[PDB]
């Protein structure tokens, strides 16, 4: 049996092709998990290949949530820390927030998206350790699922990493994965710390993952990124009534690409969905304006479709 669910699907599919119209775009992708299980509830694709399996794309902010994981799971932070946030150069390279952000803590690193705050994170740790944590997340590491064309992604040896790369990286530029693998790597987040392989099949039982962070880090990362979704985080354009989401959202250049990735119930989490908007021409290019609108719609209807209850009364 198939682990698709068609009214997921379908519900995947009307809000793709809307958002995709309305925006003028090239093209699009969404992928809709079961946050516990790995299971692909949709996967849907605008017209040609499955780019969902095939296109690799760098992840920009949405990979931020992990080194701020990874660096509160080794200890190299906590949540009392504030971090002098400036921005600054290595050499010629500079590194940038969208505003200046003097000093911030790790709450407000995550909920502002600081590119500067997630690079020194990152920094204080070897550019080894950093590749290795890259691959055990899957980047680089292909799928198998079966698709013509699949993607492995971008993960460049370490050996040749400047060390600007590293920072970069850090906040999702010169490594590249696929929407599933992107999604994928979300279930660390919500299975409590593990990783799950994901399935295209029907599974009575989650299955065996492995362990990327301790539980204790995954629960505290989840609350961190529910920071993103209220507001004063970037991504209010995702926010569900009823429910508490972590999200985050990231636009890349190649035109732009447009992603928004989150689940919900934030604290116990169901539903993983990720969205990807191909080159929009019109009303706005920036993940939050683009994909936010049917990320929210896919996962508040997710969740119905699903009889999950809000945590919290509707406005």
């Amino acid at each position: 049996a198939l682990s698709l669910d068609q009214r997921i699907q379908t519900l995947a599919y009307e809000e793709l092709n809307k958002a995709v119209e309305y925006h003028q775009a090239k093209a699009g992708t969404v992928v809709v998990l079961d946050a516990r299980t790995g299971e692909i509830l949709a996967l849907a694709n605008t017209p040609g290949r499955n780019r969902a399996v095939t296109d690799m794309i760098e992840p920009g902010s949405a990979i931020k949530p992990f080194v701020i994981a990874k660096a509160l799971d080794a200890g190299k932070t906590d949540l009392n820390e504030r971090l002098n946030t400036q921005p600054y150069k290595i050499g010629p390279s500079p590194v940038r927030d969208t505003h200046v952000y003097p000093s911030l803590d790790v709450r407000g690193i995550m909920q502002k998206s600081s590119n500067v705050g997630t690079s020194k994170l990152s920094a204080r740790f070897g550019a080894e350790e950093m590749y290795d944590f890259y691959h055990e997340l899957g980047i680089g590491v292909r799928m198998h699922s079966g698709f013509p064309g699949e993607t492995a992604g971008l993960l460049r040896n370490w050996r040749r990493w400047r060390p600007i790369e590293q920072a970069t990286m850090s906040f999702g530029y010169g490594l590249q994965l696929s929407l599933l693998q992107l999604a994928r790597a979300y279930t660390a987040l919500t299975h409590d710390g593990v990783l799950l392989p994901l399935s295209f099949e029907k599974q009575a039982v989650a299955p065996q993952g492995k362990r990327i962070f301790k539980e204790s880090t995954a629960r505290e990362v989840r609350n961190l990124m529910v920071s993103v979704t209220e507001p004063g985080g970037t991504g209010t354009a995702g926010a569900v009534d009823g429910f508490d989401v972590g999200a985050k959202t990231g636009t890349a250049r190649k035109k732009h690409v447009a992603t928004f990735i989150g689940f919900a119930p934030a604290k116990n989490p169901r539903v993983i969905v990720a969205v990807t908007i191909d080159e929009p021409t019109a009303h706005g290019y920036y993940g939050g304006v683009v994909a936010g609108p049917p990320f929210k719609k896919i996962m508040g209807g997710s969740l119905n479709i699903l009889g999950i209850s809000p945590t919290k009364p509707l406005t």
